[PDB]
DNA sequence: CATGGCATTGATAA
DNA sequence: ATATCAATGCCATG
């Protein structure tokens, strides 16, 4: 049976009530300067659907809008608080959002629509997305009947959910997550992601005619090392110029093939000759396709900014994710990559970017939940924990760790965090599956403490079905019980990394909102353009450096109190790639 | 073709 | 041994 409904013409005073359920559709996936299609609302009064042109044109209309005492219950608030960004309309109010509500309630679920968060209630008069607006190349905005009943139905289906949604969180003890963190940090993200970051293109472009170049000479060597010409992009037919023409030897036999990673062919180098130049292919390869053209795909021809979309209800950890662009993995570790931040620089003049990052805050919070007495020592003497982990597990003094050793202790250090493995830590260090477990049990000998959580944490998600992060977020652990033993160690180590990673993301979440509201505070015309995992990056006016080498450092540093003290480091300069 | 999904690869946290 | 996003190649699918 069809949803009642008035289709407004115009609006009235009974369709701005002080609490209601809100949609303003966006049916672009990417929303920054998209259309918005229609707008529903559903309160007290009743359903209404109204024409964009019509509402958003209407002086009480958007004054309803950002009226900050006028409630509003949505889903993905920070799409339509974008779309109306970029129509220069201020959305307030926004006291609850089922996207982020579902997502905390179980990140597993992938709710990615009303009707799938409805679902979870047992709610189901309200359709996919999917099945109204089609998908791929055949998506598309139905006729005004069938797109108005769309939204006025997951209008209500969200009138109707909030109450049992909230009870749950509540009884999640997660109520405060929500409302005093991830609903908060929606609107730092938007205006994060309305700001954009400012691109320097034509440098961009440079790169690339220096890469398209040095791709070129590789690319001849290459063929000429073979002895013919093929796709070197094809793991399929590289596989046969390696292993059948070349005759080398095969050490990793991918399930479809032969495996031509980056680990095989750095062991295949001594060989032949022309490895290092598939190596040295590959890299320039990923930074002109990946970097290079694709980021001058997405930068606006106007602003000759970037807005990336940060996915924050996508995780099973509780971080963020970054697309169209992703922003959260810009090359850095190699100098060749690490360029490519300098093509990212401040949106204004005799403005400076400027990036804070946690040193070592996942081993830091593992100290602290574990309440590993040598590892919160070694933290309360700021070691280098690399250092300190390798003198523990090789018995040696400071002065005998070489640098072999240590470059050993920080891959088991990586394994701890991430979920111990023999055969995982093994495969990492290249060395023996014994080998690898002669290293952990070194290790949690010489942090007990460390050992004891990760059997408790095993235990405990066994015995509650879940394990949760320091602010309450949580991740249900269903395989944990599987009497398959690679589905369960699988769930183990996600016992493990969870609450480590997790609450290392509720961490830096909590000190982009601290940090936020000191900006405010100060009146400081510094603002956040990016969050990377552990770090924050924002930009600012030069004169502004010398406050914020001291506020933000001590706002993230704040941000919650461990047992272990948290350490900040920080740089600025000219570009991203300067700030170091 | 026609667009679409799987496989493999590699970039970030570091 | 964790969490992601995305590019190229190649076969599914019609
Ligand atoms: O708007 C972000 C929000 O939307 C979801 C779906 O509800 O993801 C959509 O938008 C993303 C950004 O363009 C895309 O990566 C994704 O493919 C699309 O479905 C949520 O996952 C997200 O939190
Ligand atoms: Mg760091």
């Amino acid at each position: 049976a069809k949803m009642a409904f008035t289709l407004a013409d115009r609006v009235t005073e009974e369709m701005l009530a002080d609490k209601a359920a809100l949609v303003v559709e966006v049916v672009e996936e990417n929303y920054h300067d998209a259309p918005i299609v229609g707008i529903a609302v559903v309160n007290e009064h009743g359903r209404f659907f109204l024409r964009p042109e019509t509402a958003l044109a209407d002086p009480q209309f958007v004054a309803w809008l950002g009226d900050e005492t006028k409630k509003k219950s949505m889903f993905d608030s920070k799409r339509a608080a974008v779309a109306l960004k970029w129509k220069g309309i201020e959305l307030c109010g926004v006291s609850f959002d089922l996207l982020l509500a579902a997502y905390l309630l179980d990140p597993a679920q992938g709710v990615d629509d009303v009707a799938a968060a409805a679902k979870m209630k047992q709610y189901e008069a309200v359709r996919p997305d999917e099945a109204v607006y089609g998908k791929g190349a055949k998506r598309a905005v139905p006729d005004e009947p069938v797109l108005a009943e769309h939204l006025v139905r997951k209008a209500a289906a969200i009138w109707e959910l909030e109450r049992p949604f909230l009870d749950e969180l509540r009884r999640n003890e997660q109520d405060r997550l929500l409302v005093e963190l991830e609903q908060p940090l929606s609107s730092i993200l938007a205006e994060m992601e309305f700001a954009g970051v400012k691109v320097d293109t034509k440098r961009l472009e440079q790169m690339g005619k220096e890469l398209a170049e040095q791709l070129g000479t590789v690319e001849q060597r290459i063929y000429e090392l073979a002895g013919q010409e093929f796709n070197i992009n094809s793991p399929k037919q590289l596989g046969v110029i390696l292993f059948e023409k070349l005759q080398l030897p095969v050490l990793k036999k991918t399930k479809t093939g032969y495996s031509t990673s980056a680990d095989v062919l750095e062991k295949l180098a001594p060989y032949h000759e022309i490895v290092e130049n598939i190596l040295h292919y590959r890299q320039l390869g990923k930074l002109q396709s990946t970097y290079i053209e694709g980021l001058l795909k997405v930068v606006r021809p106007d602003t000759k900014k970037v807005h990336t979309i940060f996915n924050q209800a996508l995780t099973q950890t509780g971080r963020l994710s970054s697309t169209e662009p992703n922003l959260q993995n810009i090359p850095i570790r190699l100098e060749e990559g690490r360029k490519i931040r300098q093509a990212f620089v401040p949106s204004e003049s005799d403005w400076l970017i400027f990036a804070a990052d946690y040193s070592q805050i996942e081993l830091r919070v593992l100290a602290h939940i574990a309440e590993d007495d040598n590892l919160m020592e070694a933290f309360r003497r700021d070691l280098d924990i690399h250092t300190k982990t390798a003198m523990d597990i090789f018995q040696v003094s400071e002065d005998e760790v070489t640098p072999n050793m240590r470059r050993q202790a920080k891959a088991v250090n990586f394994g701890i965090v991430y979920g111990i493995s023999d055969y995982g830590l093994a495969q990492n260090l290249n060395i023996s599956r014994k080998e690898a477990a002669e290293f952990i049990e070194r290790y949690f000998e010489s942090f007990p403490g460390v050992k004891r959580y990760m059997e408790n944490i095993v235990q405990e998600a066994k015995q509650k079905g879940y394990v949760t992060t320091l602010l309450h977020r949580r991740r249900y652990l269903p395989d944990i019980t599987s009497r398959n033993f690679n589905v369960r160690s699988f769930a183990e180590r996600m016992a493990m990394n969870t609450p480590i990673q997790g609450s290392a993301a509720d961490i830096i979440k909590k000190a982009m909102i601290d940090l936020n509201a000191r900006l405010k505070e100060e009146r400081l015309q510094a603002h956040l353009l990016l969050q990377v995992h552990d770090e924050l990056i924002l930009e600012a006016p030069k004169e502004e450096m010398e406050r914020l080498c001291r506020l933000v450092p001590e706002v993230m540093e704040q941000a919650v109190t461990l047992r272990v003290p948290l350490k900040v480091d920080y740089h600025y300069g000219s570009t991203w790639y300067d700030a170091k």
